[PDB]
């Protein structure tokens, strides 16, 4: 039993809901929140844009320094860093940039990440201004992650259409 609360249930493992990620996680506080992240953690729009300025810059200021020390991530890749006042752990995973040219296929290496984690709080990865199909993020997800995640699907129109689809 975990405190996520209002989640339609896809499959065993799988939950989704119409909801903003920053409101969910200052919530709930989970022990994961996924961060939809660019290889230079560069936290400028999107779900990035949108942790990094709940935690006041926090985020960035700690992404920087990995940054400086480690090199940027590969796409399909991530790291464990802080939660800030969000979470215990914030896990930044770089799903692939179609806006980039960068390649779809890669969506399910980033999505085995989440394997790592028992239970996460996310959202689909590659969707909204990273350019790919959020109908095939959500299938890829189902079919990838076997941990407990829960999704976090900010546009209720788009949260209509991916129930409605879910095969
Ligand atoms: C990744 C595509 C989705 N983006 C988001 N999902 C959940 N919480 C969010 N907070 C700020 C953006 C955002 C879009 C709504 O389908
Ligand atoms: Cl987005």
């Amino acid at each position: 039993v975990n405190s996520f609360s209002g989640y339609l249930k896809l499959t065993d493992n799988v939950y989704i809901k119409n909801a903003d990620i920053v409101e969910e996680a200052k919530k709930v506080k989970p022990t994961v929140v996924v961060n939809a992240a660019n290889v230079y953690l560069k936290h400028g729009g999107g779900v990035a844009g949108a942790l990094n300025k709940a935690t006041n810059n926090a985020m960035q200021v700690e992404s920087d320094d990995y940054i400086a020390t480690n090199g940027p991530l590969k796409v399909g890749g991530s790291c464990v860093l802080s939660g800030h006042n969000l979470a215990k752990h914030c896990l930044h995973v770089v799903g692939p940039n179609v806006n980039k040219g960068e390649d779809i296929q890669l969506l399910k290496s980033a999505y085995e990440n989440f394997n790592q984690h028992e239970v996460l709080l996310a959202p689909l990865l590659s969707a909204g201004i990273f350019g790919a199909d959020p109908i095939h993020s959500l299938r890829v997800c189902v079919d990838t992650v076997r941990t407990n995640v829960y999704l976090a699907v900010f546009d209720k129109n788009l949260y209509d259409k991916l129930v409605s689809s879910f095969l």
